[PDB]
């Protein structure tokens, strides 16, 4: 009942840990509207979806999340569909250290933006019903990457911003519970992406250290992440909750020494 009958956003829907939340979110009777900026992958996900569940439970809206003004228009359209918000997922993200600031634009800026407009349309105080936001950090958010800096800074800047806008949403009493995931390695196309000089820059010649951390470690597959994004929405005690997802000590929440 805490998933039955909600309308989720997803971005980055089209496919990987996106898609994989959008299966379990409609296997839980959600309706989702998948957004993500790849067209072809889109309408590719929904025919299949379609396939599977309802096509009415699901919308496809094509957006730029690092685009401001697509963003509040994808927003619009999907409370104006569906009628109303009560789960959003900020999901969407690259890696890129050679284009090193739009990384940063559409790891963190778009997770704050789509934060900000999640909570003009869920918090109480705006008329409201309240909800959870989920962002999606990495473990790259808690521990350094020597081949990928500013991807970490940007996983960093996650951690922080969720778990200090959780923190504003009590004091708001805004009805919105904020939390983040941060997986280890899954199997989808961004494992690709470190192969690939377009995205390495300058740590190309040192990808085989990542290689070596992925042999170590192990790779989730994208289903059983989205086992751990479902806990977190069905518990509504989970407010500012960093949630670790790996193979090696399964899910785990990060402690901290606060004062
Ligand atoms: N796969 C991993 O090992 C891993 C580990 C930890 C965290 N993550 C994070 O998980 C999230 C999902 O990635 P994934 O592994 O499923 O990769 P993926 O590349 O398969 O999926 C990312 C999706 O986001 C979409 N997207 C990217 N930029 C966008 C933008 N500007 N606007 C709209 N959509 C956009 C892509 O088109 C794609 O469909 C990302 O935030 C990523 O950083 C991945
Ligand atoms: C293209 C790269 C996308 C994957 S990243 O988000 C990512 S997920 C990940 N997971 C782990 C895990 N540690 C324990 C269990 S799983 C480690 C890394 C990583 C890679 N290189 C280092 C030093 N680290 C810490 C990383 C890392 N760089």
């Amino acid at each position: 009942s805490h998933v039955n009958g909600k309308v989720a956003l997803v971005t980055g829907a089209a496919q990987g840990i996106g898609r994989a939340f959008a299966e379990a979110l409609l296997l839980k009777g959600a309706k989702v509207a998948l957004v993500d900026w790849n067209l072809e992958a889109g309408v590719q996900c929904k025919a299949a979806l379609d396939e599977q569940f309802e096509p009415q439970k699901t919308l496809f809206i094509q957006c730029d999340v690092a685009d401001q003004q697509q963003l509040r228009d994808t927003f619009r359209k999907v409370v104006d569909h569906f009628g109303r918000l009560d789960i959003l997922v900020n999901n969407a993200g690259v890696n890129n250290e050679k284009n090193w600031e739009k990384t940063l634009q559409i790891n963190l800026v778009s997770v704050i933006s789509g934060t900000y407009l999640g909570l003009d349309y869920m918090s109480k105080q705006n008329g409201g019903e309240g909800g959870i936001i989920i962002n999606m950090s990495s473990l790259a958010g808690l521990m350094p990457v020597a081949q990928q800096p500013v991807y970490c800074a940007s996983k960093h800047g996650i951690v922080g911003f969720t778990r200090s806008a959780a923190l504003a949403a009590n004091l708001m009493n805004s009805g919105v519970r904020l939390n983040a995931i941060c997986p280890g390695f899954v199997n989808t196309a961004i494992l690709e992406s470190i192969e690939k000089e377009e995205n390495m820059g300058q740590y190309i010649e040192y990808k085989d250290h990542i290689k070596d951390m992925i042999k170590y470690y192990g790779i989730l597959d994208p289903p059983l992440i989205a086992n751990g994004l479902i806990t977190l929405i069905e518990d509504d005690a989970l407010n500012g909750a960093i949630m670790k997802i790996t193979t090696s000590k399964g899910i785990h929440f990060q402690d901290y020494d606060t004062t």
